[PDB]
């Protein structure tokens, strides 16, 4: 179940921003360092709350990511596959985000909502928005971050496609 913009209600982007070359390489997996939501209701106000900071407390023409994924087991469009993400704590890697709903130091998403990443990403290659030999990394790898949280990064350990280094 994938929730594009007219699915979670949201504002169209502001202006245009750099495209994507595809096939992308690297997943980068965050968390929103927001509550998690666990029903649609509330992940589509969460999203909508969102992408509000971002358009109007960072000036971003959209909501930073390119996608996020939520404790309802859902995958919510971003910016999608297309266009280039921007988040706080930033990074220039060519790569597409995967926000974690929620908030991740000293809990962990429930399984849907890593089985949600893991059906994106293989849409993903299927649709050939991801190289077949994608790395998958953590935020925090790539910037002075907790996220995407310390419970879900020590789950991303035994992930398929981690890449420690
Ligand atoms: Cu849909």
């Amino acid at each position: 179940h994938i929730l594009d913009r007219s699915e979670w209600l949201g504002e169209p982007p502001s202006g245009k921003y750099p495209h994507l070359k595809l096939p992308v390489s690297n997943i980068i997996i965050h968390h929103t360092a927001t509550e998690g939501c666990e029903q649609e209701d509330v992940c589509i106000y969460r999203m909508k709350t969102i992408q509000a900071f971002h358009m109007k407390s960072f000036g971003w023409v959209d909501i930073g990511y390119n996608f996020l994924v939520g404790g309802d087991g859902q995958i919510y469009v971003g910016r999608g596959w297309h266009i280039q993400g921007q988040h706080v704590n930033g990074y220039g890697a060519i790569s597409v985000s995967i926000a974690f709903i929620g908030t991740f130091v000293n809990m962990e998403p429930p399984a849907r909502q890593i089985e949600a990443a893991k059906r994106l990403m293989d849409e993903g290659v299927r649709l050939h928005r991801l190289q077949p030999d994608y790395h998958i990394y953590a935020h925090r790898q790539l910037s002075p971050t907790e996220s995407p949280g310390q419970k879900l990064f020590e789950l991303m350990q035994n992930w398929p496609r981690f890449t420690q280094d």
